[PDB]
């Protein structure tokens, strides 16, 4: 099924920041258990850059934040001073599991 849902695709230009909501089913098993911002590897594993245990990557330090919202059934991650190199695959998910995921495409910052 699809128990996870949230933006397909995420378009910034470098400088931007974006605010990523991504929705979970409505039960308390959900509601409370660990939510993560991972990016996808090419190893096959999606690294973790963000938690709700308290958990940030040092790639994140001073930009970014991970918000649950039980009250509507959400979680936002909110990501800071995009650059090109923050483009990927990326997954929001519930546990470590129920998962979404997430391309996050950052532009360069058009020539004037
Ligand atoms: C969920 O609730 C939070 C807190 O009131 C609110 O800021 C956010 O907009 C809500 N999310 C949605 C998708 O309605
Ligand atoms: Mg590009």
């Amino acid at each position: 099924g699809s128990p996870i849902f949230g933006p397909q695709e995420v378009s910034s230009i470098e400088g931007d920041s974006v605010s990523i909501t991504c929705y979970y089913p409505d039960t308390s098993v959900n509601r409370h258990t660990r939510k993560y911002w991972c990016r996808q590897g090419a190893s096959g594993m999606c690294t973790t850059l963000i938690s709700s245990n308290g958990y940030l990557s040092k790639e994140y330090s001073g930009r970014a934040n991970l918000i649950n919202f039980p009250e509507n059934n959400t979680f936002v991650i909110n990501i800071e001073q995009l650059t090109q190199d923050d483009t990927g695959s990326y997954k929001c998910g519930l546990g470590t599991g129920l998962s979404f995921d997430v391309s996050l495409e950052v532009s360069q910052v058009p020539e004037l």
